[PDB]
This record gives structure tokens, C-alpha cells and sequence, in this order.
């Protein structure tokens, strides 16, 4: 029993990093947020446009808890034209199903005017964010910082908290999709670093290019070590992120503290996060912080911008100078061999299930899961099914079910020819990538080179372009769990599926079972006059 402090960041009391939360939580206490999801005008970059923010902000605020608390998130939907529903990202949920935040699959949308309380435990600690999960929300400015602290695997002195690393369009993502769903995603007009950029409106005819826009800016005192977490959040984007004359000690991807190993860059998809300790051992002077925005990934309009600067001497206003390492310049993951998590576990003996996927054109460009994209009805969701003991569900819903041959692996195959890495998500469990290969899926050969003895453990991982990405994971979490491109567009576009995992085992308290049916109440009461339709997938 030791105290967490900057010498001994492995420790949290009668807990450690070597606690497996997947089996034990401290106990916490209840901490209450009152979250407003509202229709915006922000200037973040010297552009004035729209946005869908909670409590006007972009990011929204941090939900900040400690390993263990009880979360207790009143989220009131006031926007006019849209529902919503909230997803905590990576967050188990486990025994709190109609809380994970997806519309369509755990919930129906919160209706304008209506409020839905959130209520989940954190049984997990680290780097997360929150973000709607409804339609291309995020991409208009709707997520916020959810970090929960707990211990870590190297020493640090200071946590700088999060820097969020994006794309950002100039106009709203829903203006731009009806474009976007013909198949090719546009190129976005900028970049963010934790809200901000520059952008050069000096020869623009737009009068909301007013300018002042200006970079993210972090400040180092020199030997201390800092606590950084980096959460790619775009619509669309790939970084490297790298701090020129850096290196980075890279202790947890996701919500999974690994092994400690140094890097110069950090390669990370869309909804990935990882946690890096900065040691400010350079030279003091500033440097540039590099998104390396992943031009072979997407496009973007100012690439070379996903800048921040990095100050030892915070009265500086000068730009760095300084010099960028090389970037790998892929759209890859972190290798797999790099990513060991301190807790170590093995996947034991699994059932697999293996789906393709491919592309279509229906009304617009789809992606489908073994030739089926998804679509979703908001006003009955797989959980509203499910609690009506329905057990065969639409075609459109791209269940598979999982009954217990303890775990599944989980093979997913890009047949697209593509080449895009896409980053999957899974909800209500950490998975182990027992594989990521690029090349082709043999159901003969390829099971024999997985990794079932502590592969790389996280909740977003890249499906390789032209390759696969097996995932393993436990039985251990009752519910309708969404797996889906973290690409805005390639969800909507249908580019996901859902477990439905030992449904007759799901229990739902009688107060949240009330809660849900209001909701969904709601919903059905506002749809008659909704002013705009669903138009795509749902998620
Ligand atoms: C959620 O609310 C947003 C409003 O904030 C809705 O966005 C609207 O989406 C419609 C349908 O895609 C857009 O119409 C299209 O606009 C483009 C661009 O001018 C045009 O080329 C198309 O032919 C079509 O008319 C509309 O622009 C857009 N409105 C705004 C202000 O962005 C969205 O549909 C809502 N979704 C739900 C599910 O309630
Ligand atoms: C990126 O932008 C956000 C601001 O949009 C910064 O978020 C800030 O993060 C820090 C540290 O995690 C938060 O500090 C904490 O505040 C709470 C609540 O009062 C307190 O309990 C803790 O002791 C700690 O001071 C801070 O709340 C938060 N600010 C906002 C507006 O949410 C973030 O720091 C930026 N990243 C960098 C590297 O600058
Ligand atoms: C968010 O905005 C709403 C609406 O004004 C307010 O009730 C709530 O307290 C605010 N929450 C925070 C965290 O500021
Ligand atoms: C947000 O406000 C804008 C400007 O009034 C409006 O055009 C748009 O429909 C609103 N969006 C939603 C989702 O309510
Ligand atoms: C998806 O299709 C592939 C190829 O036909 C088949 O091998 C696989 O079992 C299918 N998966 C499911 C879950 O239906
Ligand atoms: C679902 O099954 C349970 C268990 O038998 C039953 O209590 C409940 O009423 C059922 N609900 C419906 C709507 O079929
Ligand atoms: C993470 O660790 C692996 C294995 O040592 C390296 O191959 C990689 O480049 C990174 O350091
Ligand atoms: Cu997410
Ligand atoms: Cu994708
Ligand atoms: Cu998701």
C-alpha cells in the first residue's frame, strides 16, 4: 500500500498497475456533471463557423474522476434539429448497457429538450474522451476530455492533460455530407490542435475569416517530466504526432497501461489515444509540435499546419525553428511489437468469427460487413429488441450473436481493395490484437500465427489496408456492443457491426429500464415533425 506521487506513479494505495481492473475497481465516490449539448459559433482558427458543442466549447469540458467513481452525467439535448446520445469512450460499461451511448444500439437519441442521466462506474483508468455517437456530431465540435486518474507506468511530475489532434472543416460536417456519402471525403479546409490553429484569412473575401487564429502552445519548464495524452478526434485523419528534439516514453494506449518504450513519433488513429511522458531535457528554446498530418491516409487542405509549438521560455513569442524528425509517414498503428501491456493476459480458448468487408452503391457510397451495411432504426434500438425478448434481428443490424470456447476472436478482412487503415472500435471491452497483418486472411494458415499470450490490448485498432485485423475478447460483458470505422464518414456510410453478447444474461435495473423506454418516449414524440430524417447509418 503506497501513495501515488511523482516518484511512485505505480502506485495507487491498496491498488497498483498491477491490479487487474478487468476484476477489481476501488471504490470511488459519485461525481455528478450537468452537460448541455448546444448549437454554437466558435472562432477556433480564425474562422467563425457553427458548431454542436457541450456548454459551447470546443472541446467540452473535462470529466475528471478517479479510478473507481461513480459518474452521474445529466446530458440535456438542446439543439433544435437534431437528437443525440453520448458515447464514453472505451468505457466497458460493464452492467450499464443503456448507458454506453449509442443510438439505435443501447438507446434511442435524446430528443431536443429532453435530458438522459448517464450513470456508470469507472472500472478503468487513463486517457479517454466523450463524444456523440450520433450521425457526424463529433465532427461538427461534439466531445470533451474524460480522463480518469489512476496509476501509471513511469514517473512523472506534471499532467498536461490532453491534446486533441483533428481535422476541422470550415463549415458543418452535415453540410458537407451529402457530397461526402458519393464515396470520396473531401479535404478539410484546416487542422486543430487542442482547439486551435492558425489559418491565413489575409486574402480571404469570407467575412467570417476574421483571423487571430493561433497555435496550440504547451510550456515546459526545463527537467521536469509531463504527462501528455493525445487523442486523435478528427472526422477523417491520421497523425505521427512527434515534439522536435523529443522523444516520448509511450506508458498506455487506450485505456491500457503498457511497458514503457521511447519513440520519436507516435503514429495514432482516429478515437486511439496514448499517454507519453516528456521529459524538457532539450536545449530551451521552442519547438515545433508536429501532428504529421498522414497525407497517404486523407486529405487536407493544410496539412503542413498540424502544428503546435512546444515553449521552454513561455515569454517567446517567436516560431520555432527547429527541425522535424523524418516521419514514418504511414497510416499504420504503433507496432504491434511495441505495445505490451504491464498488466499481462492471454487469450485462451476461442471460438472465431470471421467477416469481410467490402463496398457498395445503394443511394450513395456503403460499406458493408459480410455484404450488409449497416442501418439502424434510432426508435428501436437492438436493446429495445432485446428487451422485448426478440433474439433474430434485422438484417441491417449486422448482429452476430456470442454465446458461450470462453472468447472470440474476431477476424474482420478489408476486401475493399482500398488500402485504407481503418481504425476499429469496439464497445463494452478491451480487445487483444491477436493479429495485424497486411496481407490476406487464411482461415487455414492464419490462426496459427496469432498472438494469444499478452498481444497488444486496447479498444481501437487499425484495420490494415488490404489486410486483416483479428481481435480477441472475452465473454465477460452482457449487451449489444457496436464495432464500427471510427472514419465519421465510413460509419455513417454503413461500416460497422454489432455483438450481440449473451443477451439472456443482460440485466437492467427497473429505474434505468424506465428511463430508457422515457427516452425513447421522447424520441417517437419528436420524429412526427422532426425537420430532418435520418440519413444514414445511425451511428
Ligand atoms: C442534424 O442537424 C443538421 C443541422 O445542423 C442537419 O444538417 C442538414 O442536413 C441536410 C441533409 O443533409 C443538408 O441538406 C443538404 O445541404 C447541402 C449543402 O447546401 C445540399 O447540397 C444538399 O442537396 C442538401 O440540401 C443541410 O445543409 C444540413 N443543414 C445544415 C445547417 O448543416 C442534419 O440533417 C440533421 N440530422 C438529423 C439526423 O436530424
Ligand atoms: C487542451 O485544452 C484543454 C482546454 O480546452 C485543457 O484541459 C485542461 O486539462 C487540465 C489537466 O488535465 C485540467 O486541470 C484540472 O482541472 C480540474 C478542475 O478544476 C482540477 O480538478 C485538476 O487539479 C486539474 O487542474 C483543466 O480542468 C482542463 N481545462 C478545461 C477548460 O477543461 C488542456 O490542458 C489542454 N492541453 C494542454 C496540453 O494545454
Ligand atoms: C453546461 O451548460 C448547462 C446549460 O447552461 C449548465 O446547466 C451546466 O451546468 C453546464 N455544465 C458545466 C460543466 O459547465
Ligand atoms: C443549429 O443552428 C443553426 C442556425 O440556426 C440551424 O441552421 C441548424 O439547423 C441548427 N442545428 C441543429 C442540429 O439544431
Ligand atoms: C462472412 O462471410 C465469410 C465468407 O463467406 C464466411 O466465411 C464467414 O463465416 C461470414 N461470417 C459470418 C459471421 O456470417
Ligand atoms: C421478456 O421475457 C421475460 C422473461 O420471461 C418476461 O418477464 C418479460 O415480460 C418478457 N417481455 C416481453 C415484452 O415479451
Ligand atoms: C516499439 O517496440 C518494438 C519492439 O522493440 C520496436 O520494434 C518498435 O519500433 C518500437 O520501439
Ligand atoms: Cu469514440
Ligand atoms: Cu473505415
Ligand atoms: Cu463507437
Amino acid at each position: 500500500s503506497c501513495a501515488n506521487s511523482a516518484t511512485s506513479r505505480s502506485c495507487w494505495g491498496e491498488y497498483s498497475i498491477d491490479t487487474n481492473w478487468y476484476d477489481v475497481t476501488p471504490t470511488g465516490v459519485t461525481r455528478e456533471y450537468w452537460l448541455s449539448v448546444e448549437n454554437s459559433t466558435i472562432t477556433p482558427d480564425g474562422y467563425t463557423r457553427s458548431a454542436m458543442t457541450f456548454n459551447g466549447t470546443v472541446p467540452g469540458p473535462a470529466i475528471i474522476a478517479d479510478w473507481g467513481d461513480n459518474l452521474i452525467i445529466h446530458v440535456t439535448n438542446n439543439l433544435e434539429h437534431n437528437g443525440t446520445s453520448i458515447h464514453w469512450h472505451g468505457i466497458r460499461q460493464l452492467g450499464s448497457l443503456e448507458y454506453d451511448g449509442v443510438p439505435g444500439v443501447t438507446q434511442c437519441p435524446i430528443a431536443p429538450g429532453d435530458t438522459l442521466t448517464y450513470k456508470f462506474q469507472v472500472t478503468q483508468y487513463g486517457t479517454t474522451w466523450y463524444h456523440s455517437h450520433f450521425s457526424l456530431q463529433y465532427g461538427d465540435g461534439l466531445f470533451g476530455p474524460l480522463i480518469i486518474n489512476g496509476p501509471a507506468t513511469a514517473d512523472y511530475d506534471e499532467d498536461v492533460g490532453v491534446i486533441f489532434l483533428q481535422d476541422w472543416a470550415h463549415e458543418s460536417v452535415f453540410e458537407i455530407w451529402d457530397t461526402a456519402r458519393l464515396g470520396a471525403p473531401p479535404a478539410l479546409e484546416n487542422t486543430l490542435m487542442n482547439g486551435t490553429n492558425t489559418f491565413d484569412c489575409s486574402a480571404s473575401t469570407d467575412p467570417n475569416c476574421v483571423g487571430g487564429g493561433k497555435k496550440f502552445e504547451l510550456t515546459f519548464v526545463e527537467g521536469t517530466k509531463y504527462r501528455l495524452r493525445l487523442i486523435n478526434v478528427g472526422i477523417d485523419s491520421h497523425f505521427e504526432f512527434a515534439i522536435d528534439n523529443h522523444t516520448l516514453t509511450v506508458i498506455a494506449n487506450d485505456l491500457v497501461p503498457i511497458v514503457p518504450y521511447t519513440t520519436d513519433t507516435l503514429l495514432i488513429g482516429i478515437g486511439q489515444r496514448y499517454d507519453v511522458i516528456v521529459e524538457a531535457n532539450a536545449a530551451a528554446d521552442n519547438y515545433w509540435i508536429r501532428g504529421n498530418w498522414g497525407t497517404t491516409c486523407s486529405t487536407n487542405n493544410e496539412a503542413a499546419n498540424a502544428t503546435g509549438i512546444l515553449r521552454y521560455d513561455s515569454s517567446s513569442i517567436a516560431n520555432p525553428t527547429s527541425v522535424g524528425t523524418t516521419p514514418r509517414g504511414t497510416c499504420e498503428d504503433e507496432p504491434v511489437a511495441s505495445l505490451v501491456p504491464h498488466l499481462a493476459l492471454d487469450v485462451g480458448g476461442y471460438s472465431l468469427v470471421d467477416e469481410q468487408v467490402s463496398s457498395a452503391f445503394t443511394n450513395y457510397f456503403t460499406w458493408t460487413i459480410n455484404s450488409s451495411s449497416l442501418l439502424l432504426d434510432w426508435s428501436s434500438p437492438t436493446t429495445l429488441k432485446i428487451f422485448n425478448n426478440e433474439t433474430i434481428f434485422p438484417t441491417e443490424y449486422n448482429v452476430v450473436a456470442l454465446e458461450q470456447e470462453e472468447w472470440v476472436v474476431y477476424v474482420i478482412e478489408d476486401l475493399t481493395g482500398f488500402g485504407i487503415w481503418h481504425p476499429i472500435h469496439l464497445h463494452g471491452h478491451d480487445f487483444f490484437i491477436v493479429a495485424q497483418e497486411t496481407d490476406v486472411f487464411n482461415s487455414d494458415e492464419s490462426p496459427a500465427k496469432f498472438n494469444l499470450v499478452n498481444p497488444p490490448r486496447r479498444d481501437v485498432a487499425a484495420l490494415p489496408g488490404n489486410g486483416y485485423l483479428a481481435i480477441a475478447f472475452k465473454l465477460d460483458n452482457p449487451g449489444s456492443w457496436l464495432l464500427h470505422c471510427h472514419i465519421a464518414w465510413h460509419a455513417s456510410e454503413g461500416m460497422a457491426m454489432q455483438f450481440v453478447e449473451s443477451q439472456s444474461s443482460i440485466a437492467v435495473k427497473m429505474t434505468d429500464t424506465a428511463i430508457f423506454e422515457d427516452t425513447c418516449a421522447n424520441w417517437n414524440a419528436y420524429t412526427p415533425t422532426q425537420l430532418f430524417a435520418e440519413d444514414d447509418s445511425g451511428i
